[PDB]
């Protein structure tokens, strides 16, 4: 399975996507990494890798749709059959989360349904929970409806800060998420037609 990244900072789970895909066992291939701002560390890591680079500045677009087809035209462009949103911070469009159903993981660095959007940290934080964790989900056209793949629980330690909180989280990240895609592209999950995860 030909896997597109699509990152927009550091790019921790993409170096983890890439280790993990160097597996001789590993069913995806990252052909390319695309993100939507310029000079970020995961930029460095893919072309430390020798993997393509693509930036497409959200900014320079009208709405999200012109945005979006320019970044589906490098999906085609390289023949993509699964999309990883890796720190992407844009969200899709409608046809565009439509057209890559079933295609597309997202790592979200909470335990969904709790803390959807930007700031799960924040919120995590705020609520005092014990127990947060991370979620590999399929895209839908809003967080609440993705099909959840996986969810690892981590730990929240008091004194805990976003900074320190999101580093614990960040391990949990790493690990779920490749192993996400893994069962994705080796066929082992998909969406059925009911629309909810099937383990095959
Ligand atoms: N249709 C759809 N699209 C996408 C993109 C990622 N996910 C799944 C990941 C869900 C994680 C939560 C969030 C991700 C991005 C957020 C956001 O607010 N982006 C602002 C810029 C904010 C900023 O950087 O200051 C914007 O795009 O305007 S919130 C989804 C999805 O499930 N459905
Ligand atoms: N909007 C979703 C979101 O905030 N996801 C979070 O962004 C970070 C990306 O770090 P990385 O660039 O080092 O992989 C990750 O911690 C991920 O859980």
């Amino acid at each position: 399975a030909r896997v597109a990244v699509l990152i927009s900072g550091t790019g921790s789970n993409l170096q983890a996507l890439i280790d993990s895909t160097r597996e001789p066992n590993s069913s995806a291939q990252i052909d390319i990494v695309i993100s939507n701002k310029a000079a970020v560390a995961g930029l460095d890591k893919a072309e430390r890798a020798g993997i393509p680079t693509r930036v497409i500045n959200h900014k320079l677009y009208k709405n999200r749709v012109e945005f979006d087809s320019a970044i589906d035209l490098v999906l085609e462009e390289f023949s993509i059959d699964i999309v990883c949103l890796a720190g992407f911070m844009r969200i899709l469009s409608g046809p565009f989360v439509q057209k890559w159903n079933g295609k597309m993981l997202n790592i979200h660095p909470s335990l969904l349904p709790s803390f959807k959007g930007s700031n799960a940290h924040e919120q995590a934080l705020e609520t005092g929970v014990t127990v947060t964790g991370c979620t590999v989900h399929f895209v839908a056209e809003d967080v609440d409806a993705g099909q959840i793949i996986l969810q690892e629980a981590v730990p929240v330690k008091r004194g805990d800060t976003v900074a320190t909180l999101s580093e614990r989280v960040k391990l949990a990240e790493h690990k779920i998420f490749p192993a996400a895609l893994q069962l994705v592209a080796s066929g082992t999950v998909q969406l059925g037609e009911n629309g909810k995860i099937c383990w095959v």
